[PDB]
């Protein structure tokens, strides 16, 4: 059976959940019948976040990441095709941290795309009533980070074998604290991003 | 009277048909969902209007005539809109360039003849936001309802409340695109905001059950 | 004596700007000639209490016969031509007094709501065909601007003057978003050589909207 | 003078009558400035001609830095690229009449290129100087996109450019006012200002490489 690695992240920034890290509780309670599912929550850090997670594929064999991540202000699914090799924001880490022009791995290749068959996992999603598109930034932070360290592993050992990475909306709770015009941004509900991320779980073998 | 502060409030809730090339219209599915009034405290009435410049009064209307109404509480589509959109303001005004369901287009329009220039509600509109958002259902105020069918029915609504007695309140909820109404969008309409029916429902119930602190 | 008397308003800075494109522009269009109107300029405080007061007392020493007001709309991406100022005041951000007002009326029993009678559609259209871009908004906000708005148009139901009341809201200047951070550094703006001759076209054409 | 730099932009497409790089582009072609010997060059919207119409200038002149320029309609102050990722994909025709879905650029070529110029400072001097500008992690995977992934590519296995750097522009006020709907509401930038600010590029781009 296929390993999976499924991830989410804290919360950060002030939030009181992560719909990523919720999303991952959620599931770690599931059986899939055709997948081994491993479940793992990292820090939002820049030097903690990739050291959990290579120790994880360590101790691990895994064939498919999962990398769920918080996207605050987007509207479906953002299905994450590029993952960059730099660290750029002016706002910390969970451990205060500033990265700025920071390479993730000294002469790694500038980007990485995913592998996966992408436009079929916006295509899956949409025809099952789920907004979902796909994108060519995950930022600069901690979640593009975590994308461009799993797809140079995979490219310089084999393993994972694929990965991909999926931005979420809010949470309707966490919009609903929002003061000012951030009070008008889009969200989700948790049972129907959890439905995504399960729809993508159950149809893995056409993807890869 | 001789009821004084006794008597259960006869609620009509509406919505529309579907209307732009939509097949569904999530006003018209909340008021199919909450179809079983199974409310302690009010009498609900439900009607579903047509999206047409003509038509929609005068059905309002001809249930209006046929039944006593304490408060309207009209549903609408706001496609784009990100949380339940409380709307405040009614203008007197019909203004598009797209037709109705009928195929009538209107342009600065007058809805009522030397009617004031616009209603706001006298709901407590403010509270409705902060009873919805310390429930974690995102919601705002809004102050355009838009110049189409939605507004006019508001304006209707209203000035009739203001006229005759009848409703004694008027409130619209404007609702976001469900999320089967963003999944078939093309190109850089995909990203469009939603909220699912089941959370929709769950808002537009909360109002429902919370009426008396509202007006 | 008989030129079309028009009143054009701007404000001062607020909420931490260190200009406003109101008042430049008002500023930029004291120093014009303008050969077919008699052009009264002022400058308005961002004050619940005194804006009203500045602008009455204006009134009450000038006969105007349209009043059009100029106002910072930060975020709108082009010439922003408002229709509706509705009678209410409320917002959480104070004044620049530090006066902070939540949901109260403007006039005690007046109307819920104005709509100009000025020819806004054809505002619009005149804007859009000399290349600029401009939309009608039916929301003003409920600050100083739409209070403003409000007070005129009201003022003009209830005495006659102003016979007309029209509201502009401007972009920001592209220094006003070169200086923020974050997201907000990707927000619209407009040149104040564009701005300007947008109301220096309304001003030209005023004939063609009342 | 001393720096060989090309300036490119784009012929009107999509139904656009102006292209706001095509039109900086010729206001500037006359400039000239004291430390740099400036070639214009205006490209076809094409998948297939654009980077033909590119190598063909490459191969016959010596450019040290090329400075492309395109239109981000909707995009509201100067859009500095960072990143050419290799990939043709829109649902849209060129000018041509053309369409390409998920299609290389470059055959086993990287998955991107990030430029080599300073664009935080690059950003960071017209912020400055009063002009709205920002960096940006995707260029599209249109024709600008194409060109941009072209030079940077070229720049690495053959060192000419040795630098390249896209600009994308917003919207010319004109072409907003022409547009029906909620499209009357999209951001510009005149043209005055979005030449200012890719004069400013050219007069201090010792600053940036």
């Amino acid at each position: 059976k296929l390993s999976v690695l499924l991830t989410g992240f804290e919360p950060f920034g002030g939030e009181k959940v992560n719909p990523s890290m919720r999303i991952v509780k959620r599931l770690s309670k599931a059986v899939f019948p055709h997948i081994s599912l491993h479940t793992l929550i990292l820090p939002v850090s820049y030097q903690k976040s990739t050291e959990v997670l290579e120790e994880y594929y360590k101790t691990n064999n895994i064939d498919i990441a999962l990398h769920l991540g918080q996207a605050g202000g987007s509207a479906g699914i953002r299905l994450e095709r590029v993952a960059i090799n730099l660290l750029d924001s002016k706002h910390p880490d969970n451990d205060g941290q500033v990265k700025e022009d920071v390479s993730i791995i000294d002469n790694g290749p500038d980007a990485y795309m995913t592998r996966v068959k992408i436009k079929a996992v916006a295509e899956l999603l949409k025809k099952k009533k789920i907004p979902a598109f796909v994108s060519y930034t995950a930022g600069q932070y901690i979640c593009n980070e975590v994308y461009y360290y799993s797809l140079h592993r995979s490219n310089v050992t084999g393993t994972p074998k694929h990965a991909l990475f999926v931005h979420l909306p809010f949470l309707p709770e966490q919009v609903a604290t929002k003061e000012g015009k951030l009070e008008k941004l889009p969200s989700m509900t948790l049972e129907l991003q959890t439905k995504a991320v399960r729809l993508i779980l159950e149809n893995l073998k056409e993807f890869i």
